[PDB]
C-alpha cells in the first residue's frame, strides 16, 4: 500500500495517527502516497551533528566535540522542528550548524551511488524520494538530517 519503508503508526503519548518511515526515520501527518525499485544515483544535502562518540569528534565548528549523543539528538530534533515549521531553511541551517565539511557547500554532498557513504546514511538517502527530508539518521560520524535534491 505505502512506499518503501513507510508504515501507519499512532503516538503513545497522544492517540493520534501518523506515518513513519523505518529506513529514513521520517515522521509526518500526511499519508506518503495517494517494480520501480530505487534510484541508481541520488544527490543529497545533509546536516551533521557530531557528538563525543563520533569517529572523529571534531569539526570546523569546534576542534573538540564534547556534547553527548542525547544532546546531539536534541539538536537534530530541534532543527527538524524549525525546518518543518518554516522558521528556518535546510540549506541555511546546514551552512551554519553542520559539523561536516560539506557545510561549505550549504550541505550539498553531490551525487553518489551505493557503496560510497556510510551504510545508514546510504540506506536513508536511497529511500527518500526527491524533495523529501529524513528524520535523525545515526552513523559512525554522528546524527544526520538528509534532504534528497535529485
Amino acid at each position: 500500500k505505502l512506499p518503501p519503508g513507510w508504515e501507519k503508526r499512532m503516538s503513545r503519548s497522544s492517540g493520534r495517527v501518523y506515518y513513519f518511515n523505518h529506513i529514513t526515520n521520517a515522521s509526518q501527518w500526511e499519508r506518503p502516497s495517494g517494480g520501480q525499485g530505487e534510484p541508481a544515483r541520488v544527490r543529497c544535502s545533509h546536516l551533521l551533528v557530531k557528538h563525543s562518540q563520533s569517529r572523529r569528534p571534531s569539526s570546523w565548528r569546534q576542534e573538540q566535540i564534547t556534547r553527548t549523543q542525547e544532546e546531539a539528538l536534541e539538536l537534530i530534533n530541534g532543527y527538524i522542528q524549525k525546518i518543518k515549521s518554516g522558521e528556518e531553511d535546510f540549506e541555511s541551517l546546514a551552512s551554519q550548524f553542520s559539523d561536516c565539511s560539506s557545510a561549505k557547500a550549504r550541505g550539498d554532498l553531490g551525487a553518489f551511488s551505493r557503496g560510497q557513504m556510510q551504510k545508514p546514511f546510504e540506506d536513508a538517502s536511497f529511500a527518500l524520494r526527491t524533495g523529501e527530508m529524513s528524520g535523525p539518521v545515526f552513523t559512525d560520524s554522528g546524527i544526520h538530517i538528509i534532504l534528497r535534491t535529485e
